[PDB]
């Protein structure tokens, strides 16, 4: 048994079966890939928690919180990290923007998501979101500009 | 079980199976480099971590802090460990920029990322990055100069 | 386990195979060595770890601090000991030079590989980087002088 | 395990093998033997290293500091003790001028290296350096003056 | 193991086999000794490490510091002790004279070595260097006088 | 083992061997005798270590100090006891006369070896220095006055 709150067990003591491997770092599909009307591109949260499942399994994986939550004047920011198929992977700061007082306790769950995204960098799942090959590439392929902000080709504004 | 935010456990005691030094030693591909507007050459982030999960694996790696994040009043400082196949490999400090106080946060992954490399300096994973001799022969290969700023053969101003 | 921040271990309690020691004295190639305009030549500090992967292998050496940082008025030093194969080698203080209060952090990477170069002289690693026989003998094979600095035979003025 | 900032083990217990006491007496070749303008001869601290590596091996000998540093307003002196071969064969004092604050870090390199040819005394490793014979004699047959300053016969100028 | 600083192990507790006995009372070439401009005879401080190496071998003896050193106006002092063998065999008091401050570090290898002759005494290493008989001999058959001072027959003034 | 500088043992607790007591009650040689200017005869102190090497051997004997240096306005005298082959043999108190601050360390020699003879006196080892009769014997048959002054037959004046 374990104290997840500040242990370190299993983390770079052994690498997962070579199937579970694969599943990690297979090719998203460009039609998951979101783009933000000033041009950043990512993945949503669900996605990766969809290859988390698919990989190790429901229950086969978890965060913990590893601090306390700090709530600035304008964000709420926290530690967790990752363990996965018994042993920790990851720990990641997650961030969140909120605008008024009642979305304190709301910006949490993006706080969350947003660390979890961060802690599936060291597994490498989805690595071509952060690739400027691919990045620039799907600017092209799949996105567009109107009157400035950016699109995907079957998106709308809003 | 160890306490990897204090200890040194596996450092330098034994190196790895020739195959995972063969992949650690492998050459760049000299479209994976990137470099700055005034000329410094550099392999993004996420390069780092798909070769350190070809050599070792996912979950055969990973980083762990090792001291308080450092915060000034322009940047981001902490020092981090890189766990391998079940032993200690380096530590390094890592670094990054912030120009509001609500970007403090983010940081943090630049931080984090910016130790990474440093680490991968010790494994030789993309030594040739630091090779005058590679550097001068791909800014003549692969890079080129426009009115004065520093390019790639395929890339574009911003 | 060896707490590597204050041990002694296996300081010179025996010399490794004659194959690593071969690999440790073997000569540099003239074309890897640089000259610094007033005219000091060396050897950059990727080669070192090159030779070092070589010689023990990636995980089969590394650096550990060895003091707490001293951060001058212009200067970053701090203590660093290499241990290869099992055995601590060396201990050496290291040096660099910084400019403006934002860069004493990049500064500890000069810091630890200038603590580097300087541990590798216990191994023999470049030793004719240190024999003037060698130094006088370079820079007329292979360096020149142009209006007053030092230049190798195929670099240019920066 | 052994304390080597403060222990005594090996000394003067027993003798080395005859091969590596004839590898330590071996004579010098007067081509690697240097002279100050001021008439004074010397070994460059590398030729030491490499006569150590010689008879140990790389990994069976080292240094250790034996005391803090001290720091004159025109000097840089430590304590240095010398390990060979699994056994403590000497201690020396070492020392380096330094003529601006910015090079006291600098100094301790020529510090621990002043130790290294002090404590290579007691090994007998190039003892001719300190006999008049030789010293006479290599001044009339290797050496000249010219206006008043002393030089090697193959050397020049400064 | 021994606290060589403050031990007494091993003196006169047996002596050395006959073989080491008789290398260590074996005479001296007289071409070795020198004289002083004031007429005093002496071997120099690295002949008496020779004889040591050749009775009992590199390694196979040692000087250990038996007290902190003593800076007078004029002159640096300390004690050290003489190991050979696996045992004491004796401890003297050095001196070496320093006329500027910044000398007071260098004197300490004089004064090492000026304890290290003491303590050849009571091995008989050189003892016709002791004997009037020998003394008023060589004064004679190797030895001369010129405005006054003493010279041998195969030196110069200085 | 033994702290020799408080120790009192094997004192009288057997005598050596034959062949060793024979060697220590050997007639000296008149030659070896010298003389003072006011007539005082005396045997130069490496005479002493001679014969107790030779009896013993080299490593078969030794001083250990006994107390503190006491330095008067005139004087330096310490306690000084003697080993011999395993047992303590005698303790005597020695002198050293100094007549300026400079000779206050030097005059440690003279007082060691002015202790070893007063040592050698309960060994019978050169008894007839002590003797009346062989005293006033060897002023007639080796010595003379002039103006006034002693001196041996085969001396001169100073």
């Amino acid at each position: 048994d374990i104290d997840w709150y500040t242990s370190w067990y299993g983390l770079g003591m052994k690498p997962f079966e070579a199937k579970v491997q694969k599943d990690l770092i297979e090719p998203l599909d460009p039609k998951d890939i979101e783009i933000k009307p000033d041009g950043l591109i990512y993945l949503p949260e669900i996605k990766y928690r969809r290859i988390l499942n698919k990989a190790f399994g429901a229950g086969g994986w978890g965060l913990v919180p590893r601090s306390q939550t700090i709530v600035t004047s304008k964000l709420v920011t926290r530690e967790y990290g990752l363990i996965c198929h018994g042993q920790l992977i990851s720990v990641a700061r997650g961030e969140q923007d909120y605008f008024n007082e009642a979305g304190i306790p709301t910006a949490t769950e993006g706080c969350k998501s947003n660390a979890l995204m961060r802690c599936c960098k060291d597994l490498g799942v989805g690595s071509e979101l952060w690739d400027p090959v691919f990045i620039k590439k799907f600017k092209v392929d799949h996105c567009t500009e109107k009157f400035k902000i950016w699109l995907r080709k079957d998106r709308q504004v809003e």
